This record gives C-alpha cells, structure tokens and sequence, in this order.
C-alpha cells in the first residue's frame, strides 16, 4: 500500500572489487540501510548463481543476511545486510594486532558462524579478516559466499579437489593432496585469522615446506616474530589448530573445550 516503499537510493560506494562494486542503499521511506552487490555477468554466469543459491539457505546472526536478488538485464543485484563497522581487517593494528579480549569475542562469534555453516553442509573456503564484517554493535558477520560450496548433502560427505581461497589462509593439504575434507580447511583459516588478530601479522605467504616461516613453526620455533607476541594460552590453541595433518587437526567441538576459548577476559557493553 505504501507508494514509495520499494525505492532505494544509492548513497555512496562501499568498495570496488573484481566482480564489480558494493554500494550503500538507503530506503526512500523507512531510511533503512542495506548493501547492494553489483556483479557484471557479461564482464561470470556460473560463480554468481551458486552464490545466490547458497545465500538463500543461510539464516544466522553471525552470517551476513540475504534479503533478495534482482536481475535487471545483465547486471545482478545482491541485496545484503549492511555492516557499518566495516571489515575486521581494519580493526587489526599492523604488527601489534588487537586487545586479547576483543580477539576472543571475535573468535567466539566466528566459531558460531562456522559451526552453523558446517552444520548445514556448506564450507566458506575463503575465511579471512577482509571477509569478516562488523555491524553497528561490533558483531562479527561472515560475508562473501562466492567461493563457498556444498560439502555435505543427504548426510553424505563430498571430498573437495578444487584449489581455492587465499594463499596465506590456505591449509597445507589443499596444496599437497588431490582430495581433502572441507571442515579442517575452514578450521585452519580460522587459526590464521586468530594469529592475525593477536600478532598483527601473517605467519607465512603459504603453508609449504619451501616456506622458511612455515618450516620454523613445524620445528616449534615459537620464539620467532608472530608466536612470541601471542601468549601461552591462545598459542596453545594455535598449536592445535595449525597442525599439518588435517586428520590430527583439532575440530570445532574440541576448540569449544579449549582453555583460552573458555577463559574469562571480556566485559560487556559500556555500563549497559
Ligand atoms: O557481503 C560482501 C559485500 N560487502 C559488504 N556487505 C555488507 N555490508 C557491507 O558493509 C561494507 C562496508 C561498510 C562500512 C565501510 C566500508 C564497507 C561492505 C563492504 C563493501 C565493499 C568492500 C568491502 C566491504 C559490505
């Protein structure tokens, strides 16, 4: 009945990527703010159709909400939850990181999102601080399901063989093996995000034997740059996450049992 409720004003650009651009859209009547992902199909018709498909399945507090999609000619418009706090990346101070209580709360919320995704049989495949967005209250939301896929369907696990993600966040098995389980890969990337949050630096360019920094970690040289700035409790968790063998790697149910994970560190809202 409301005459102008369907109208949305494109106020400002939020960022320009490879697929296209993301714009801030504000409703004409309600003044509700949403983000619109603009992707040129004529300048990928395959990777975007799967992104919409996965987004349709998801409904969680730590996952960027999907409102709908419009197919105006060639351009695909993806209406998503606006996260005003920006990326977790910009909350990480270079070579220092962030306060340990902040990192723990972000990691808690990250695990909550990943648990949900894995429970519905989907893997993100590109977990990194650039893809972890913050809302008005600093709540973490997992974003960008353009590289995501189904790893469990009708209670049968499908092994992955496609190499994707981001090299510094990638698990060693996807560079080493033809086939690999989906879940430990996401777990590994979550560990690299934790390292970044607590040290303000990435441990290695890639998890390979040719990489000196990765070889030092396997040699347990925790006296070196990233690990020496972390602290024993969270480092002990990192020792369990960043395990080369994905079969010996800690699972999320066991991460929730970890000492540092359950260590009281963070207070609530400021007098509220
Ligand atoms: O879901 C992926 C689309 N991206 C977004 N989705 C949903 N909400 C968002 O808020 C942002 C954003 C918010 C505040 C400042 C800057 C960016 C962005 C944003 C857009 C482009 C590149 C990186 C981040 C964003």
């Amino acid at each position: 009945a409301v005459p102008f409720v369907e109208d949305w004003d494109l106020v400002q650009t939020l960022g320009e990527g490879a697929y296209g651009e993301v714009q801030l859209a504000v409703n004409r009547v309600t003044e509700e703010a949403v983000a619109v992902k603009i992707v040129d199909m004529k300048r990928c018709p395959e990777n975007i159709k799967k992104e919409i498909c996965i987004n349709k399945m998801l409904n969680h507090e730590n996952v960027v909400k999907f409102y709908g999609h419009r197919r105006e000619g060639n351009i695909q418009y993806l209406f998503l939850e606006y996260c005003s706090g920006g990326e977790l990346f910009d909350r990480i101070e270079p070579d220092i990181g962030m306060p340990e209580p902040d990192a723990q709360r972000f990691f808690h919320q990250l695990m909550a999102g990943v648990v949900y995704l894995h429970g519905i049989g989907i893997t993100h495949r590109d977990i990194k601080p650039e893809n972890l967005l913050l809302d008005e209250r600093d709540n973490l939301k997992i974003s960008d399901f353009g590289l995501a896929t189904v790893f469990r369907y009708n209670n049968r696990e499908r092994l992955l063989n496609k190499m994707c993600g981001t090299l510094p966040y990638v698990a060693p098995e996807l560079l080493k093996r033809r086939e690999f389980h989906a879940e430990p890969v996401d777990v590994w990337s979550c560990g690299i995000v934790l390292t970044a949050m607590l040290a303000g630096e990435l441990p290695w360019d890639q998890p390979s034997d040719s990489c000196q920094e990765y070889s030092d970690w396997k040699e347990k040289k925790t006296y070196l740059n990233p690990w020496k700035k972390i602290d024993s409790a969270p480092l002990a968790l990192l020792h369990k996450i960043l395990v080369e063998n994905p079969s010996a790697r800690i699972t999320i149910p066991d991460i929730k049992k970890d000492r540092w994970y359950n260590k009281p560190l963070k207070k609530g809202a400021k007098r509220p």
